[PDB]
């Protein structure tokens, strides 16, 4: 039945610290399957069985050293952690017992969707799953992240499928250094994100819109970069100016025939200024779901990243899935569609637009429209 596809197993709730001082936790993905079917929109959706990755599938994104490391379990480089636990990092968590299978099981999941979703047999889809991948580089596990599912996605349907163009859309509040280092080189993928920044003072760190690509893939890594602080905070309406000027314009232009995203909720309202400090709105991620579903003919698929606030990630799971199904969409309040953006995502916007006009066609057409608001944007083109 071609509709909207689902994702879930109950074996990643597993992947648990061995003693809570942890954002990343179970709880992430259970109060959000269990928000779907109490709103009931998995009983609309079509579910899918997943499976954990094989090794080889994990090899096209990380080194093999990498995939042994954390992939199998046998017959270190681990570390203790100030709650008792096993580590990697002072951040994120190793059980030595349950981790293996479940961040395989996350990667496994995120290829079903996406080649049941790219093949035909589903129209799009959202993957609920744990733990996140985009920090994860070829060597390095960070950030709550051990192998990015999505850049392995997208390597594998180049592999397989053999599809020619692919964007990668990444909305968490951090920046995908995995997902960049994955492709920083390859024109056939256009990775763009939208992140935090601050001048290199937010983690991971990296993400300057100076970064464009090196060789065949120049050009073709767009750093959507919020520099200024929390004042004022980014939301809804930063976003949306954001995507009006910079995402779908370049998008657009590179016309594409899947379009995975990335979608971490650590940007909306309710998070701790160290994880995040936005003031996203959950309803506002349906706009920006709904934006992209316009694009590749609806080939979409969101995979979880982050989002820590349990009240916050349901509420933009359930509106990025009514999305998803053609759900009518409940209208943005008139004080945001009204509301002007802020002079330093203006500044953000603006020194974007400035380096990536050199790499696209329709950024050379225009002086910055990106001051205006939504209502002031439709009317000026009217
Ligand atoms: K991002
Ligand atoms: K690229
Ligand atoms: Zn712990
Ligand atoms: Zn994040």
């Amino acid at each position: 039945r071609f509709t909207t596809g689902l994702v879930y197993d109950t074996l990643m709730l597993k992947h648990q610290c061995t003693c809570s001082s942890h954002p990343e936790h179970a709880g992430r993905i259970q109060s959000i399957w269990s928000r779907l079917q109490e709103t009931g929109l998995r009983g609309k959706c079509e579910c899918i069985r997943g499976r954990k990755a094989t090794l080889e599938e994990l090899q096209t994104v990380h080194s093999e050293a990498h995939t042994l490391l954390y992939g199998t379990n046998p017959l270190s480089v681990f570390v203790r952690l100030p709650c008792g636990g096993v580590g990697v990092d002072s951040d994120t968590i190793w059980n030595e017992v349950h981790s293996a299978g479940a961040a395989r099981l996350a990667v496994g999941c995120v290829v079903e969707l996406v080649f049941k979703v790219a093949t035909g047999e589903l129209k799009n889809g959202f993957a609920v799953v744990r733990p996140p991948g985009h920090h994860a580089e070829e060597s390095t596990p960070m950030g709550f992240c051990y192998f990015n599912s999505v850049a392995v996605a997208a390597k594998l349907l180049q592999q397989r499928l053999s599809v020619s163009k692919i964007l990668i859309v990444d909305w968490d509040v951090h920046h995908g250094n995995g997902t960049q280092q994955a492709f920083y080189s390859d024109p056939s993928v256009l990775y763009m994100s939208l992140h935090r920044y601050d001048d290199g003072n937010f983690f991971p760190g990296s993400g300057a819109p100076d970064e464009v690509g090196t060789g065949p893939g120049v050009g073709f890594n767009v750093n959507m970069a919020f520099t200024g602080g929390l004042d004022p905070p980014m939301g809804d309406a930063e976003y949306l100016a954001a995507f009006r000027t910079v995402v779908m314009p370049i998008a657009s232009e590179f016309a594409p025939d899947v379009v995975l995203v990335s979608s971490g909720f650590d940007a909306v309202e309710g998070h701790p200024t160290p994880l995040g400090g936005y003031n996203l709105s959950a309803r506002c991620f349906g706009y920006l779901t709904k934006q992209l579903m316009g694009l590749a003919g609806g080939r979409i698929v969101l995979a979880l990243e982050g989002g820590y606030d349990l009240t916050a990630i349901c509420d933009a799971s359930e509106a990025c899935v009514s999305a998803l199904l053609g759900n009518e969409l409940d209208p943005l309040p008139e004080k945001v569609l009204q509301q002007r953006p802020n002079a330093n995502a203006v500044r953000s916007m603006e020194k974007v637009m400035e380096i990536h006009s050199k790499y696209w066609r329709c950024l050379q057409r225009t002086t910055s429209t990106a001051g205006r608001s939504l209502i002031e944007a439709q009317t000026c083109e009217n």
